[PDB]
């Protein structure tokens, strides 16, 4: 018995087709993804194969002006039009609190929404009961397939789930659910969740009875053969994990932003044992036509959003590189721009720090340089604030050591800077990688760069996320000796662009490698 | 017979008292120089000593809004009110052409104006004849003192004297004039001129019959004992030169901007032999009251100039360091500001170069940060343009080698930069001091810094002065493969400040030393 798993993850409000970098579609002929193109490819596989499952591994919420305006009603609507079979809860599903998950998605979806490790407590327990499930048994032709859900335990440190939700360890919470399915004679079991590739592999290893792991969160790209685009594979597709009980468990993910549609074909026997598995993510490029019916509906919903592109806030003559392969690895000019908007809005305060992972999209300069509220909404979607903090030289030094402590894994904590010249030597031990740290003086008439002093105290502009110890920056949370709340992150960057009129941020050497 | 020489040089339109850096007087209680304070000290010496000469060694023209508006009529007026005895022609006396020297100064001055090495030719010869003199014999009590003038041969490469004026070698032109004075039994001879301290010393050495050299042009500060201000002495006051014929010849200069009044007391015998000489420049600080009559007249002339301070073009929250001790020696933030105003006005063009000597004044931030047309007029008084040029990598490399070829002598050619990261190793041979030269790419979507290539061609924004080979930049003149004239230098910097509203240029590491 053959099963075709079609899967998406970390779509992040990219309901419309995008450029290859996942920012707004400028050159339509080379545009990718979007739900209309996705609907065409799904329909094609559904005609060709009898046993198909369309699954989402979370983080449909947050990313573009679609979520800013419709707040998830678009997620429920277009995921229903595409006829998704199940969806696991992601951390961005809690960005608008539990209320913002319950009303526009949980109550509106025509498919089960899953998470076995999210437990409700207090006054919320009665309210959210039944709206999401730990598992769902789905009929697939003449057979039955069990789907178990999970969500990152990191969700309270990344989102706004509130005080009445407990995030248990995935493996601990999944084993009694899979055991329960085995007792009901459900011999075909999919773990569908949002915890990242490292967790996906451990679930595949330790959770007895799991046949396949369909994951997300870490935007992992997997491929067998020669990849079709810019994305570099982190492993073969599917990634094989040998479970503690000796089974070959396929582990899958399909990058992010709806650029690819994951496609895994599984061969099961009568007892639900995985005989074989093969496939690859399918690049949703312009070679696949967008569905005309879906595009017509997308275009109807577009009318309300056209108000966030009406006004040209300013222009860029440079590509604004806000991509994760740049901003989580090195100095990126989008990071320089935002840190310059931060320092300018507060002018003394000479220094700025900014987690690269907080930068959610690039902006393309080819559309006559035009920067709109919509272009900016994709770069900064969280609605955070840029705060003023006072830090010891030693604290700021520990933050920069933390910035590169696990360098190479595309992690969010890598800092973008303003009024700071940092030099890292990656060849050294984590916690001893900063080889130079020069800072811009405030207590001077002519601002110039001087070596940071451990026994000195500096005023840093940073997002509230970092001021509250986000991205594992516990030293900032624990050691800050002053914290003032500032202006809204999007309004800070918008006013600066308006004042500058024409912008051209460069990669200047604020961050260097030895 | 005792003679007191009171001398000024390179006053540069600083008719009003200034701050200690020579920019506009903000804090009146610690303000210096100006003609009113100078008049008080001169009057004091004139009461104390019977044989006094008040001399000017040139460059009264150019420097502040006083010259911009009155075009030299203020020079003639206040130099007459101070009762100057003689003045040697400087190169800035030719900034407004020969017409701009003849009409507001030559025809209006109540004292001889001298230069023995400036020779008139063509249609101008008949026009300028007698308006300036090669020498002047002046009665000083019961004795007679001969004063010979000279001007820098560099004047045609620094100013606008035109095609009908020949600048001969000073020593060649001075010897027949001094010889002529010796035949008329003038045994006391002063050489008063504008060629710089190195030339002043050679005239003292080689021109037989010269008793004293009163110079200018190089803003040389000389002192005996402990100096009273920021100015570092380049030698003792007077500087003694032993002439080829064995005489001890005192050589004097009194810095610039009317901050100091040079004071040299000479002891002559009956045959005009210099027995002894002593003195020092007198710091014209607030301890010397300004003359009330002169200040009243200065205040009358001020009314017309108050129109150039009426409008606040923008604000600075940083001291704008446009001083020669910074801009001719290292990266200065005034240079960064002007190079940023240049790149911004032309936006691809990523690179800017700017001779430090072209920056004529700092701007102080303490007057509520206020930048006016008057503040800017002192920084950029020449009315030049910022031009676009196309240069080979090899040409730009030779220009940067030329920038530091004679480093240490406060020379004008030291370049301020935009979109360029240069590293100099001064320990190396002149012409091989550039150890790193990184440039900002134009042919890229994300501008970043890359090592300059000799076989590449770049678009540089620079003042017309450098495009025409000024400051010995013959390689730019001879090798530029494109030259387009740009916008007026003051209007470029003014528009940028207006657009930015609040400015804070830093010393960023654009220029470094190894
Ligand atoms: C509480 C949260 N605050 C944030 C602010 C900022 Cl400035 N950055 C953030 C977060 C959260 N994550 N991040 C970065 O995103 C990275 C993770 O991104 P990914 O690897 O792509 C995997 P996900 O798609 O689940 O974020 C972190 O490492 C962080 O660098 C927030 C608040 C309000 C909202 F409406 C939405 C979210
Ligand atoms: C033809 C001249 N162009 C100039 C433009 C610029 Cl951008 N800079 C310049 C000059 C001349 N000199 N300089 C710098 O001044 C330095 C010399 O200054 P000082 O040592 O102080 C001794 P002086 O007071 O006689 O200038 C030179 O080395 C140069 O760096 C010009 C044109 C129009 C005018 F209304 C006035 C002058
Ligand atoms: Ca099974
Ligand atoms: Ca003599
Ligand atoms: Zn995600
Ligand atoms: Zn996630
Ligand atoms: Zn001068
Ligand atoms: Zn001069």
């Amino acid at each position: 018995w053959e099963l075709t798993i079609l899967h998406t993850n970390d779509v992040h409000s990219r309901l419309e087709q995008t450029s290859e970098d996942s920012s707004k579609c400028v050159d339509a002929s080379r545009c990718m993804g979007g739900v209309a193109r996705l609907f065409t490819k799904v329909q094609q596989i559904r005609r060709a194969e009898p046993n198909v499952l369309l699954l989402d591994a979370g983080d449909q919420y947050q990313g573009t002006i679609w979520f800013t305006v419709y707040k998830g009603a678009e997620v429920a609507h277009f995921m229903n039009a595409l006829r998704y079979d199940a969806m696991a809860l992601g951390n961005h599903e809690f960005d608008n609190g539990v209320e913002g998950l319950i009303e526009p998605l949980l109550k509106e979806a025509k498919f089960p929404i899953l998470s076995a490790n999210i437990k409700a407590k207090g006054p919320l327990a009665s309210q959210i009961s039944g709206l999401y499930l730990p598992y769902k048994v789905l009929p697939v032709g003449d057979e039955v397939v069990g789907i178990v859900g999970y969500t990152s335990k990191e969700t309270p440190f990344l989102s706004n789930p509130g005080t009445n939700l407990v995030f248990e360890d995935e493996i601990t919470a999944l084993q009694p659910e899979v055991d329960k399915l085995k007792t009901l004679n459900v011999n075909k079991i999919i773990a569908l969740g949002h915890s990242g590739f490292e967790m996906d592999k451990l679930i595949a290893q330790k959770v007895r009875g799991v046949d396949v792991v369909v994951g997300g969160h870490s935007n992992t790209f997997l491929y067998t053969g020669n990849p079709p685009s810019k994305e570099v594979p982190a492993g073969k597709y599917p990634f094989i994990v040998t479970s503690d009980d000796g089974r070959k468990v396929p582990v899958v993910q399909a990058y992010a932003f709806g650029k690819y549609l994951g496609y895994l074909k599984i061969e099961f026997d009568e007892r639900g044992n995985v005989i074989s598995s093969h496939g690859n993510p399918i690049l949703l490029d312009s070679s696949i036509p967008e569905d005309p019916s879906i595009k017509a509906d997308i275009n109807k919903w577009r009318i309300k959003l056209d108000d966030y592109s009406t006004q040209e806030l300013g222009k860029t003559i440079v590509y604004l590189d806000g991509s994760s392969q740049s901003c989580r690895f090195r100095e990126c000019n989008m990071g320089n721009l935002i840190c310059d908007a931060m320092i300018n809005n507060n002018l003394h305060v000479s220094m700025c720090i900014l987690n690269g992972g907080g930068i959610r999209s690039p902006i393309d300069e080819r559309n006559d340089g035009t920067i709109t509220w919509e272009n900016l909404a994709a770069v900064l979607p969280f609605g955070g604030t840029f705060d003023l903090v006072q830090l010891k030289g030693s604290t700021l030094k520990k933050a920069f050591e933390h910035s590169v402590h696990r360098y190479g894994q595309s992690t969010g904590e890598f800092l973008q800077v303003g009024g700071i010249h940092v030099v890292y030597d990656l060849s050294r031990k984590p916690g001893d990688r900063v080889v130079k740290l020069d800072v811009l003086c405030t207590k001077c008439r002519v601002p110039s760069y001087d070596p940071l002093k451990m026994d000195e105290v500096y005023k840093v502009i940073l997002p509230n996320f970092l001021a509250n110890g986000g991205d594992g920056f516990q030293m900032i949370k624990d050691e800050l000796l002053r914290h003032d709340s500032g202006d809204q992150d999007i309004n800070v960057v918008s006013t600066y662009i308006s004042k500058m009129k024409v912008i051209y941020p460069a990669v200047e050497g604020r961050i260097k490698f030895s």
